[PDB]
């Protein structure tokens, strides 16, 4: 029966289950000024589905000129239009096929383009903004948001919100590639899953999205949520610590020296947002350096909390869209600050 929360990763993540509840704060708070990751599910009830549609975003812009990524190789897809995109979220026989004949992971990079999503999707901004958890903390104008309050001694954030589009991974090898490789943010964020699309064609790819989840080390209570209560997984994130940052650091660059990569003892590689932790890399960071994180998978409505300073990566099992929005929390603005 309802309950206003529970908890993942063996205790250590808070769930809440209500996203418009009053009297969220008293239960985050604490797990907030720890400097944990939270989820919020339940997103998707508040808003208007119809706009959050592939079809719609097709019909609507879909003579826009983009570039996409193969998430598989790397390689850039200059200069295509939108729709070319949009039109094989769902529908694997309409993808863009690589040189070998197969449909490719595609990812849509940077769109709307860098602050344009309120000019140019002004129904779809105030249905998210108005719906975002956690509104003192989330909302432009939260009294526990700093962002609009801080002097240039502090990293302000950009205005927001960001759009994050792209296929699922399907096939074992893809099992070791990211959506977004490991990287951290100066400011706090909040990341809304809007929509999760499940293909057809090649559609019936069940069980490796189980094998990815059950490799990603996700909890039994994660699982549960899949067998028991047909919720519709979008994403596989892993979150570490603020405060892990450097022993990470520390690997990548053992890691690289090992693979002949030629780097200045002092590089940055999460800067550098060339990496991936797949389940060698995860197993070597707890055994070889001490360092455990958090693995979330975040279904259809859940607001993942992402922590300043925390490094993160993103493997989408399914096609999803995704909105962030930025913001300074009292909590972590250390992270911002241009001094010592
Ligand atoms: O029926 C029992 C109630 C419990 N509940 C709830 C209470 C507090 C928060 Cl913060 C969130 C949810 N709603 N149902
Ligand atoms: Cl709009
Ligand atoms: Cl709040
Ligand atoms: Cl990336
Ligand atoms: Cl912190
Ligand atoms: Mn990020």
């Amino acid at each position: 029966s309802m309950t206003s929360h529970s908890w993942l990763c063996d205790g250590r993540l808070l769930c809440l289950h209500d996203p418009s509840n009053k009297n969220n704060w008293k239960i985050f708070r604490e797990c907030w000024k720890q400097g944990q990751p939270v989820l919020v599910s339940g997103v998707h009830k508040k808003l208007k589905s119809e706009l959050w549609k592939p079809e719609a975003f097709s019909q609507e812009f879909g003579d826009q000129d983009v570039d996409l990524v193969n998430c598989r190789n790397c390689a850039i897809i200059s200069d295509v239009k939108v729709r070319d995109f949009w039109d094989g979220f769902e529908i694997i026989c309409k993808r863009l096929r690589s040189e070998d004949g197969q449909p490719m992971v595609l990812k849509l990079k940077d769109w709307p383009p860098g602050e344009d999503f309120r000019d140019m999707m002004p129904t779809r901004f105030e249905d998210l903004m108005e719906n975002l958890p956690l509104p003192e903390y989330t909302k432009r104008d939260g009294r526990l948001n700093l962002a609009s309050r801080l002097p240039s001694y502090f990293v302000r954030p950009d205005l927001g919100p960001k759009m994050y589009n792209a296929y699922g991974l399907i096939t074992a090898e893809d099992r070791r590639v990211g959506t977004t490789n490991l990287h951290l943010d100066v400011s706090d964020a909040v990341n809304v899953m809007v929509y999760v699309g499940i293909p057809i064609g090649e559609g019936a790819h069940d069980e490796e999205v189980l094998k990815t989840i059950d490799e990603g080390d996700a909890d039994e209570v994660t699982k549960e949520r899949i067998h028991d209560h047909k919720e519709k997984p979008g994403a596989l994130w892993h979150i570490y610590a603020a405060k892990d940052a450097e022993k990470i650091r520390e690997l990548l660059r053992k890691v690289g020296e090992e693979q002949g990569q030629e780097n200045p003892p002092d590089h940055d590689p999460i800067h550098d947002q060339s990496w991936y932790l797949d389940q060698t890399l995860r197993k070597r960071l707890y055994e070889e350096y001490g360092v455990q994180g958090w693995a979330i998978v975040q279904f259809l409505g859940d607001a993942v909390f992402i922590p300043a300073g925390a490094p993160h990566q993103v493997h989408n099992l399914y096609s999803c869209i995704k909105v962030a929005e930025d913001f300074v929390s009292p909590e972590h603005v250390k992270h911002c600050f241009r001094l010592t």
